[PDB]
């Protein structure tokens, strides 16, 4: 599997074997911090405008190793790990992630650049997605993650920003945008419906009269996953563990999401 062009400046995410070069950058959903990799080598991270960070031997998790080949354009890529390939300093600068479960990681591991300035590779599958055309946004303070076990409240109106989820008096499940139409409904208007709840096995599911299946995401079997609503209308359930991370990060230790004085999980990886 070979590399293509970065087409994502300003984004948060840079996926899997694209090439960011000079010039391009990340931004954290808030705007606050960005990620850049400069024309004299250096990858660094800027804090509303002031540099708090250089790629370099001094990184906890990092390697640095020679770079023969002079025809090496200045690039920054992830394939699993991170690797900044960097002629004019004859360095290759990498991490060292957390030990790899399958080769079918370096297909869905990204760089995500957090809210909170961390930068973190995550190994990220979307089981299922309901607003296909809304980009998917990391690490965002903005999104409402639920975890598996809980309730839609008939009536309740979960935000997101300006956005929202609701299961609603007609029965329908419905994902509002920032604009206030709707992204993404369930059709179960109508018929019945009793119950929403994002189950404990992963699986989002509207139940009508007598426990009967009125619509389901068929995302079974995942435990592990959580369901997000983005600020900006995008519905999605997702199965994903961080592999390193700039700080904060060992690599053995557990991982967690951060939480809110609700106890609410927030779209923001932390360690032990």
């Amino acid at each position: 599997r070979t590399r293509i062009p970065f087409n994502g400046v300003g984004t948060s995410v840079l996926p899997a074997y694209q090439t960011l070069s000079a010039g391009q950058y990340l931004l954290s959903p808030n705007q606050r911090f960005k990620l850049l990799l400069q024309g004299d080598g250096n990858l660094v991270i800027q804090d509303n405008g002031a540099t708090v960070w250089v790629a370099n031997e001094q990184q906890p998790f990092s390697s640095t190793i020679p770079l023969r080949n002079k025809k090496a354009p200045l690039a920054f890529y992830v394939q699993y790990g991170a690797f900044l390939d960097d002629y004019s300093r004859r360095r290759v600068w990498l991490t060292d992630n957390s030990t790899f479960t399958s080769n079918d990681q370096w297909n869905r591991t990204h760089l995500v650049l957090q809210d909170d300035g961390n930068i973190v590779l995550v190994d990220s599958l979307a089981l299922w997605n309901g607003t296909p055309a809304i980009p998917l946004v990391p690490g965002a303070i903005d999104s409402l993650l639920l975890a598996p076990g809980s309730e839609l409240v008939q009536g309740v109106v979960y935000g997101a920003g300006a956005s929202k989820l609701v299961f609603q008096g007609d029965g329908n499940l419905v994902a509002y945008g920032p604009n206030g139409a709707a992204t993404w409904n369930a059709g179960t208007q109508g018929k019945g419906a009793v119950r929403a709840v994002f189950q404990g096995d992963g699986n989002l599911v509207v139940y009508g009269a007598g426990n009967a299946v009125l619509w389901h995401s068929h995302t079974g079997g995942h435990a592990s996953a959580v369901l997000r609503l983005q600020a900006n209308g995008s519905i999605a359930i997702l199965d994903e563990k961080p592999v390193w991370a700039r700080f904060g990060f060992q690599p053995t230790y557990r991982h967690i999401r951060k939480i809110n004085p609700d106890q609410k999980p927030i779209d923001i990886w932390t360690w032990h």
